[PDB]
C-alpha cells in the first residue's frame, strides 16, 4: 500500500514516490476522506508539506534530488485522497494541509502565469498559458476536521487550483489552447 509505506515514521518523501504521466491514477477522481481522519491521512498530509518544504531547500534538494515544488497532491503519489498540500514562498505566502479542499466561487476573470507551469509528475516542459479562475474561494478541512473558507488570489490561486486539478484527474496542459499557446484572450490576466 502506497499510504501504508508512505506514512511509515522513517520514510522521506522523494521522486521514487511521484508517479508519472501515463500512469492511470493521475486521470483518475480522488476519493473523498471522511472524518475523523485515521492517523495514516494525517501523516501523510504531513510527509507532503514536509517534502514541499525539503523539495524548497537548496542542500536537502540536492541531498534527495528533487525538484523544487510549490504544491503536491495525493495522486501523485499514488493515493487516490483528496488531500492536498500548499506551500507558496514570499516566510510563506501560503502554507496548507487540505483535506477535501474545494473551490466554491470563482471569478468571472481569469489568469495564468506569465511562465507557464510544470508538474513534478510531468518529465519535460510544455509552453503555454495555463488558464485559470484569476480568483477563487476555497473551502477545505483541516486535520481536526474543522472548515476552514478562504480566497486566492494571484499566485496563490495558481498553485491551489493547480492541486485542486490533480484529484479531479485534470493535469495543467489541458487548460492551455492548443490552437495559439500564448493566446491572449478578453478577461486574461498574465502574471509576472
Ligand atoms: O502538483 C504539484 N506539482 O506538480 C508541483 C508544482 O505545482 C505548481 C502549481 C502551480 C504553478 C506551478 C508552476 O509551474 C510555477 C510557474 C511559475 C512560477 C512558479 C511556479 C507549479
Ligand atoms: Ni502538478
Amino acid at each position: 500500500s502506497a499510504i501504508e509505506r508512505i506514512s511509515k515514521a522513517a520514510h522521506l518523501i522523494d521522486m521514487c514516490d511521484i508517479i508519472r504521466e501515463g500512469n492511470p491514477s493521475l486521470r483518475t477522481v480522488a476519493e473523498e476522506v471522511t472524518f475523523p481522519l485515521s492517523d495514516q491521512e494525517i501523516i501523510l498530509g504531513e510527509k507532503m508539506m514536509q517534502f514541499l518544504k525539503h523539495s524548497q531547500d537548496p542542500v536537502m534538494a540536492e541531498k534527495m534530488g528533487l525538484r523544487g515544488g510549490v504544491g503536491l497532491a495525493a495522486p501523485q503519489l499514488d493515493i487516490s485522497k483528496r488531500i492536498i498540500a500548499v506551500l507558496v514562498p514570499n516566510a510563506y505566502d501560503l502554507e496548507a494541509i487540505m483535506y477535501n479542499p474545494k473551490i466554491v466561487s470563482h471569478s468571472v476573470q481569469d489568469a495564468a502565469l506569465g511562465e507557464g507551469e510544470g508538474c513534478l509528475s510531468v518529465d519535460r516542459n510544455v509552453p503555454g498559458y495555463v488558464v485559470r479562475h484569476a480568483r477563487v474561494t476555497v473551502d477545505y478541512f483541516d486535520k481536526d476536521g474543522e472548515k476552514h473558507r478562504i480566497k486566492l488570489k494571484g499566485y496563490n490561486s495558481i498553485v491551489v487550483q493547480h492541486e485542486i486539478d490533480h484529484i479531479n484527474g485534470i493535469m495543467f496542459y489541458d487548460r492551455i489552447n492548443e490552437k495559439d499557446p500564448f493566446a491572449v484572450k478578453d478577461g486574461l490576466l498574465i502574471l509576472e
